[PDB]
């Protein structure tokens, strides 16, 4: 059975409070769903979809065998007896239908159940997405991963030197050295392209590199203006391969 | 028109809603279900929901007149004494948000939610005010950030001794990048540098070997930052003539 | 006094808990005005609390404290006590019990404040943290005043030829490699003859990591290849080992 404990304005209100759109859910299994043959029984699961709260209380959905089943909550607000029904479908058919601003049936997938010919072999929930703008927090613990913006830049610095720069969170940069340097003196600026503004550090950064197949090393300074100063020893006309990773903060 | 739902207790629900979403009186929740329409020096909110002070209301074809050649700060104003129309919009020359607690006392709440810049003839750009979620501790599985994460940063300059200087920057109380400066002289391999030890908040759990480079040379050194904060020299021996020491090395505290 | 409001109260309770991402072991709490500390008492002037998705207000509500003690202030919710389901207690420990009052019977106890006293009055107060338990967050900007804890994995590799690597990976992305051991019998371009880097630490692209020979002016680098093998790119080393040290960093992604 399904209990359905409203107004369009409350639907919108609740969606805004929790930061959900029409393509996700809030979901809590208070007790575990139970698998029997080609069926899942939701014993006590609460769902919020489109800001509308409902409960799955010993509600069984029947499955297709040897398949990945996409379990959907389907909300039809005019079906005043049973507004919510469950379906098992061959694809994620979530439709993003706005049931608080317009007519229509909201379909939203919340579970993925894989079956053999005779029973359930695995279950994976659909993620519950909280879409937020700016967060001020004291502490955070992450069990998976944080995805931050990444930008890349290849710089032909001059004299054969190449830098491949990767910047994450607009702050941490790792520079990978490539190419082969020749015709440069200590203290000389390299003769090629300056580092693009978004990768320039606030203060001069000395990055250590290594000459491949040798026991010798160099460093370069990436200056705040984007210029690059050579601080290895003088190199004559024979190019020497330059390699290594160096890291700096922009901020 | 403005549809006023959480009004005429409404103050108890207001407080409840503010608490659930983590908002104070100086921010909003806001959703344009359809785009506002800009026409000459006017913005027409076609279908926008706002929560201000935990009070939910809708702007349905509600137009605000704008000042020309100006940055217009669009405010929602909530005055519970104006029983017939407790919410109104204004376009103002500054952000005049006032943080007034309308759920516990009298007063008019003003909160800016849009910034609309105009030429002489119409809207040239619109930028919403950010919706701030003020949270204490978060446990999350995964996060995607489109802008940036700001984490705490601490810096320390250490006169390590023998002319070596370290400038340490620590972020999230964990990742440290050390920048070498100064010039080293009169030191042997294996000796502790004769100066100041690294302050406790920058000390690593395990010894960290940081590679540096001698400016203008093909030669390098490393130092160890020991868990006790001491710094051990692991370049070759250096005589009386100082040699300039540079380079960035990174380590984790934890 | 305690004024109760959220008392289908069970369904609204679960609804509110789900909207804010709270379980039965935390609260939402806001002092709209400052509590008053008066001798061995705290007077909550105007404080709202949500516990188990139930909202209530502490209005001129005084809790007597033990002297020279750390007092754990609890909200206690017993839905069977219809006329006054909520009461406050000051206790010698955090005795929060996580009782599910919206699905089951029982008294929920949840600590929300820690009030420390001298012999005569309050010396400090510290609120209990309000925990938001969320699944996936999509955000524009975030500011953190404390710290972010991300996953950390470590790996020690007996790489071959005497070279040892200690790798630490954070957020499944940033790796810092610490070199140890002493290397011998290797040439430039040769793969180290030991254990390859485990799959979870392998980079998408070849990473050159610079190291230093302890007590010397000389340096080397190794390449960690996407297949997990490690290629020597120092000068050739004969039979006599040389101690290898240093930190190098790379991104996996």
């Amino acid at each position: 059975t399904i209990k359905n404990f409203g107004s369009n304005n409350d639907g919108k209100l609740y969606m805004m409070l929790t930061g959900m759109d029409y393509r996700t859910i809030r979901r809590k299994d208070w007790s575990s769903p139970l698998n029997t043959a080609l069926n899942v029984q939701y014993t006590n699961t609460s769902i919020i979809a489109g800001g509308r709260y409902f409960e799955l209380l010993n509600e069984t959905v029947a499955l297709k065998g040897d398949s990945v089943n996409y379990i959907h909550a389907n909300i039809d607000l005019t079906q005043t007896a049973n507004p919510v029904s469950l379906s098992a479908e061959t694809a994620n058919n979530s439709n993003g239908v706005d049931i608080n601003n317009g007519s229509g049936v909201l379909k939203v997938c919340f579970d993925i159940v894989t079956t053999s010919g005779t029973g359930v072999t695995s279950t994976k929930p659909i993620v519950q997405t909280s879409t937020l703008d700016s967060i001020s927090v004291n502490d955070m613990t992450v069990s998976g991963s944080i995805d931050v913006p990444v930008q890349t830049l290849t710089v032909e610095a001059g004299n054969g030197l190449q830098l491949q720069l990767t910047k994450k969170n607009n702050d941490l940069v790792i520079v990978r050295f490539f190419g082969s340097v020749s015709n440069i003196q200590k203290g000389w600026n390299m003769s090629g392209t300056w580092v693009d503004r978004p990768f320039r550090p606030a203060a001069v950064q000395s990055l250590v590199g290594h000459f491949a197949g040798r026991d010798t090393s160099f460093h370069i300074d990436i200056n705040p203006n984007g210029s690059i100063t050579w601080w290895g020893a003088n190199i004559d006309k024979t190019p020497i391969a330059t390699r290594g990773n160096g890291s700096y903060f922009i901020k």
